[PDB]
């Protein structure tokens, strides 16, 4: 029927989301920027924007043809992009499995890919950016197709399809 705002993403284990939002509430005041909800924390592999039902279906097939071993993400980096006004969490040297998976999703769907997890939005002022917490590392077993929707000015992500990575 009606188009949906879709995107692919890598998710976070529950315990690490909790570890992150605690680390964020320690080094960043409300004045620092707008905090991303715990359940909204993710690593976007490919943003699709408004997609028709026909286009979504074709993408889900192309996504299902992907064959890739799982990989490990260790979040050793955190930073700030001043123009886009975001405080992000990421990885210094991302695994080849991450770069490959993203590029394939960007290729099938089609700014260079710089994998990150947004922690704060509207972070217009510069702020000292501490390093991430210790041992924020986990195994990636799957990637998910998501559809976003904005109810009361609050963002909610709804999962549509999940694909496991070989392992």
């Amino acid at each position: 029927s009606e188009p949906q705002r879709l995107f692919f993403a890598i998710d976070l284990p529950a315990e690490i989301r909790e570890q992150i939002i605690h680390w964020r509430a320690k080094h960043f005041p409300p004045e620092a920027g707008r905090p991303v909800a715990a359940d909204n924390l993710h690593l976007t592999l490919a943003f699709l924007g408004e997609v028709s039902a026909e286009k979504e279906k074709a993408l889900s097939l192309l996504a299902g043809r992907i064959r890739q071993p799982g990989f490990t993400l260790t979040l050793d980096d955190a930073g700030q992009w001043l123009r886009s006004r975001v405080v992000w969490l990421g990885m210094r040297q991302p695994p080849r499995g991450l770069i490959q998976l993203a590029n394939m999703l960007r290729s099938q769907a089609a700014r260079p890919f710089h994998p990150h997890i947004t922690l704060l939005r509207d972070a217009s002022e510069a702020v000292t950016i501490p390093p991430p917490g210790f041992n924020w590392s986990y195994a990636v077993t799957e990637f998910t197709l998501y559809a976003s929707s904005f109810a009361r000015g609050r963002t909610r992500y709804t999962p549509l399809k999940r694909w496991a990575l070989t392992q």
